[PDB]
RNA sequence: GGCUGUCGUCAGCUCGUGUUGUGAAAUGUUGGGUUAAGUCCCGCAACGAGCGCAACCCUUAUCCUUUGUUGCCAGCGGUCC
């Protein structure tokens, strides 16, 4: 990655100097009309950090778990995800789907379980009504955890976009020792991110040029 | 012991795991709507589950098929009606 890229990305581009964390100082540059400016130079390095950390992590044979439920991110999480043969979280983050997987494990069977009976023809023997019921179980399972249906057991690293929002997600993973590498906007606390990235978490530009670069990194890694 | 009344056929009562709290406990089960209903949808540090709700049972209202006496009489003939 380049500054020069970050910057015509909008990666700069923190929130309002009312709203920040002080813990964020040290990555702000500045304020331009009541908004906090992200320092880029302490971005792109530590951006590269994450992005060699993860690079081994993804040449272990490593699952990375991707991370954004924002409007803005959302889809482009899943695309990025997908792309690079990863997992992600898209809708809603489920409190509890790493700490309490043992019971999400079943949620993910039973959305298994569901889409198969959608392409065996099981939903025919069905009264109607009760194939509409299953189809909404099977979208909604869909909707929380198509990401993670072969996740197959705890990831060996999380990619938040926007940690203020992902909170659990992070408060999950540091409870079962999973590294954490976030982009941490202004506003947001960077105490339980492992790698931190700051930057703007809002902007789809900003947000796809972070992704874009972490699905190559763990494609290289997994290439090599 | 068994059996029964009663709140009350009221919509409630809980649990596992997760998380919060030093703890008693909490969350789930609250919230926005909606329903006869913890009924359902949406949300949501909860994810799920069980007993309850509902459904499955009996009866009643309509129709079809089968059978046709001890029950029936529309069409035919006969009458002691
Ligand atoms: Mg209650
Ligand atoms: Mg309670
Ligand atoms: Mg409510
Ligand atoms: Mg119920
Ligand atoms: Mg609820
Ligand atoms: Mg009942």
């Amino acid at each position: 990655v380049s500054m020069r890229d970050m910057l015509k990305a909008g990666v700069h581009f923190g929130h309002q100097t009312r709203y920040w964390n002080p813990k964020m100082k040290p990555f702000i540059f500045g304020a331009r009309n009541k908004v906090h400016i992200i320092n880029l130079e302490k971005t792109v390095p530590m951006f590269n950090e994450a992005l060699a950390e993860l690079n081994k992590i993804a040449s272990r044979k490593g699952k990375i778990l991707f991370v954004g439920t924002k409007r803005a991110a959302s889809e482009a999480v899943k695309d990025a995800a997908l792309s690079c043969d990863q997992f992600f979280v898209n809708h809603r983050w489920l409190g509890g789907m790493l700490t309490n997987w043992k019971t999400v494990r079943q949620s993910i069977k039973r959305l298994k379980d569901l889409e198969t009976q959608s392409q065996d023809g099981t939903f025919d023997k069905l009264t109607k009504k009760e194939a509409l019921m299953r189809t909404r179980e099977l979208e909604k399972l869909e909707n929380s955890l198509g990401g993670i249906k072969d996740m197959g057991g705890l990831p060996d690293a999380l990619f938040v976009i926007d940690a203020d929002h992902e909170h659990i997600a992070i408060k999950e993973a540091n409870n079962l020792g999973i590294p954490v590498f976030a982009i941490v906007d202004t506003n947001s606390d960077p105490d339980g991110v492992d790698f931190v990235i700051p930057g703007n978490d809002d902007a789809i530009r900003a947000v796809t040029l972070y992704l874009g670069a972490v699905a190559a990194t763990v494609r290289e890694g997994r290439s090599q």
